């Protein structure tokens, strides 16, 4: 199923819009709005879902919790450990080696 | 006490970690991190999502795209046009005028 003129348009158009919510984002950062920013464009549970993914990642990283605890304490089942650590593995270098600076 | 004890020890919990977020985000930015750090903390389906939700926010705070092509253009039906048009209600109006600001010019 190779790309097409088609598929790549849209693919490309799909990044741009990405990326211009990443650079309002910044701004509004520098600007002291980013909490109601992300307020207006993140549903609740979507904001709960990713300050439980900040704590997932930061417990994989520490190598402390046992799957069980990864469980009952985050509700994080044996799938999105898996998930989380194929992301973690997957991300560069100096992102890693930020987040365990930041994070631990 | 708003809450009763469970739901106020539950809502501290969610709202320190999601603090915790917008901060390591922060810090992200400032070291140029940001596109990494995003990968890895929203699925492909979600950062399309939000690319989404801004065309949506900037078409209707721009008044000229039609209820029709809404839905067509971008899949927003009348529910999530309802909904967006409810959250740009709700939001306080400094960020209203900035988005109008950043977004229309
Ligand atoms: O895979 C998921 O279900 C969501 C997800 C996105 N980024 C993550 C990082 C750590 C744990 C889960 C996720
Ligand atoms: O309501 C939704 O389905 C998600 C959503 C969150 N913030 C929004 C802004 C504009 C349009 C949709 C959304």
């Amino acid at each position: 199923a190779q790309q097409s003129p088609y598929s790549a348009a849209m693919a490309e158009q799909r990044h741009q819009e990405w990326l211009r919510f990443v650079d309002l984002l910044k701004n509004a950062y520098q600007n002291d709005l980013h909490l109601p920013l992300l307020n207006l464009f993140l549903l609740p549970d979507e904001r709960e879902a990713l300050g439980t993914r900040v704590r997932i990642v930061e417990e994989l990283l520490r190598g402390e919790m046992s799957q069980r605890e990864l469980k009952n304490e985050l509700g994080a089942g044996i799938a999105i450990i898996t998930r989380g650590s194929n992301y973690l593995k997957a991300a560069p270098v100096e992102l890693r080696q930020w987040l365990e600076e930041v994070l631990l």
